[PDB]
């Protein structure tokens, strides 16, 4: 537009609720109802009480995941661009943004826990969806994973985000993308961990 004035800003990204993976049974739960995620978008002023590595999280026309690993929160950059994140004190500029990686991440939110970088070098992994459904993955390279059951892309929609975890619970990396025929994701595509460390 020609009009500066009338120019809108975009929102703030808002976490809505987490993935739950501090006892023995993995669940989702929702902090947040979309009317007040679209407050908190609008003002990026979210005091809501925030636990947990694995949050989900929404922006006025995408929901997804962000995964907090070394102090970071991390996402992807096609759900969240360049937005902020809204925070008790207000919008909180990103502190990493890669388009070439399709990674972005933030200072992670007070109340928040951290994974741990993986240094075990096993190929066996676990990704958490936002379903808290946890799949295995068979390594299969540097930033690729099969699915050891095959699944719909639909149950993967809305995890982009989500970690890649070890046997031991450590971070292996970040899903990214699906690699899919016919409909049926076969694979993952995930930002590696020590992509992320380089980033850092
Ligand atoms: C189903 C869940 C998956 C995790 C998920 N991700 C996606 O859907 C991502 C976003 C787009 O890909 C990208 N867009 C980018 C956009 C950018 O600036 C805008 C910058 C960099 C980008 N880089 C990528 C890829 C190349 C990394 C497309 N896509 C794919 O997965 C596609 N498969 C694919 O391309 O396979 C490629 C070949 C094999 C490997 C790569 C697919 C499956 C055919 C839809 C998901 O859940 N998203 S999401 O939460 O629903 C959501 C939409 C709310 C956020
Ligand atoms: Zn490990």
């Amino acid at each position: 537009g020609s009009h500066m004035a009338s120019m809108k800003k975009k929102g703030s990204v808002v976490i809505v609720g987490r993935i739950n993976l501090s006892g023995d049974t993995a669940y989702a739960q929702q902090t947040r109802g979309e009317e007040g995620c679209q407050e908190t978008s609008q003002t990026g002023r979210d005091k809501n009480q925030v636990e947990g590595e694995v949050q989900i999280v929404s922006t006025a026309t995408q929901t997804f995941l962000a995964t907090s690993i070394n102090g970071v929160l991390w996402t992807v950059y096609h759900g969240a661009g360049t937005r902020t994140i809204a925070s008790p004190k207000g919008p909180v500029t990103q502190m990493y943004t890669n388009v070439d990686k399709d990674l972005v991440g933030w200072q992670a939110p007070q109340g928040s826990r951290s994974l741990t970088p993986c240094t075990c070098g096993s190929s066996d992994l676990y990704l958490v969806t936002r379903h808290a459904d946890v799949i295995p993955v068979r390594r299969r390279g540097d930033s690729r994973g099969s699915l050891l059951s095959p699944r719909p892309i639909s149950y993967l929609k809305g995890s982009s985000g989500g970690p890649l975890l070890c046997p031991a619970g450590h971070a292996v990396g970040i899903f990214r993308a699906a690699v899919c025929t016919r409909g049926v994701a076969k694979a993952v595509d995930f930002i590696p961990v020590e992509s992320l460390e380089t980033t850092m």
